[PDB]
DNA sequence: GCATCCGTGAGTCGAGGGTAATAAGCAGGGATTCGCCCGGGTGTCAACTCTTTTTTT
């Protein structure tokens, strides 16, 4: 909500597409892949 | 009633890989075919106006 133009609608169905592909809030480390490391 | 002459046949699976020779001449007129170019229908873009789902008040 602190962002510019914070879709009411958008940020419900954003974390809805986010949960379906697996993942939720939080549920691991802040920011532990952040190197570049992790790049497949 | 017999003697002489003309058609069909020849197993079946596999390998091995392409070929080869003769050779007139020129004048008339048409049908054919390749280069350039204008062009009109098909694409690819700057650029002017209604609607509305919120996101802000």
């Amino acid at each position: 909500l602190r962002t510019p133009n914070f879709g009411r609608k958008s940020l419900n169905e954003i974390k809805e597409v986010l949960a379906g592909m697996g993942l939720h809030l939080g549920m691991d480390v802040p920011n532990w892949p952040p190197e570049n490391i992790e790049d497949l």
